[PDB]
């Protein structure tokens, strides 16, 4: 019952959705980068965890390409040692190409996170013992000129089953987890990370999105009362 089958749900639950104007197109990392980030999962993703880190943020040059959480590709292959078979959505649009791990270009929020984790703990082993990322909503929503949109600017008709499956996600993910910690990135994702887990007992905080940086990024979580 592992994140695994926590993260096919979502995907089915993701793919099982409708969007209206501007949405004009959608990548789900979860079906067609599901290798990598199952390996993601199933590698660094074993409870329990102390801290929980979520993301809201899928870029487009990273777990959209990769399927990791701000996965850079450079950080997924050389520090997390993950490969995998990337195909391209169906939606996929000229402007946003999903090259997988051929991907040049660079996701440098991911790049920026994922090295001061790496600077912090060296090896993933020690990372992943108390720290885990997720991405709260893995889809990337694009316009016909390939524009990226966010979530916030969806209808409440429509944005409300996509946080209704997210939230399910989230929840059941700290369930799994059991996490003293969620720690969302970025105040947006604090939100989300708020509502969702509303009946738990659970510390929810929030570390500047990245997005001096680093100096914030300590600061938040010391008085999360966290050893970095």
């Amino acid at each position: 019952t592992g994140l695994a089958a926590i993260s096919d749900a979502l995907a089915a639950d993701l793919a099982g959705l409708s969007f209206s104007s501007p949405v004009a197109h959608v990548y789900n990392p979860l079906l067609y980068a599901r290798e990598p980030h199952v390996a993601y999962l199933s590698r660094f993703g074993s409870p329990p965890k102390e801290v929980l880190f979520v993301g809201m943020d899928p870029g487009p040059w990273g777990m959209a390409q990769t399927g990791v959480p701000f996965g850079e590709v450079a950080v997924v292959t050389e520090w997390l040692g993950i490969n995998g078979t990337v195909t391209r959505p169906a939606g996929e649009h000229p402007k946003k190409r999903v090259d997988g791990f051929a991907c040049r270009r660079s996701e440098v929020s991911g790049r920026r996170l994922w090295g001061f984790i790496r600077e912090r703990f060296g090896t993933p082993e020690r990372f992943f013992a108390r720290f885990f990322v997720a991405n709260y909503c893995p889809l990337l929503f694009l316009t016909a000129e390939g524009g990226n949109i966010t979530p916030d600017k969806l209808r409440r008709g429509e944005q409300e089953p996509l946080f209704a499956a997210c939230d399910l996600a989230l929840r059941r993910t700290v369930v799994l987890l059991r996490p003293r910690v969620v720690i969302g990135v970025g105040a947006f994702a604090e939100a989300r990370c708020h509502e969702a887990l509303e009946g738990f007992d659970v510390e929810v905080g929030r570390i500047i999105h990245p997005s001096d940086w680093a100096g914030t990024a300590l600061r938040q979580l010391a008085e999360l009362g966290v050893d970095f």
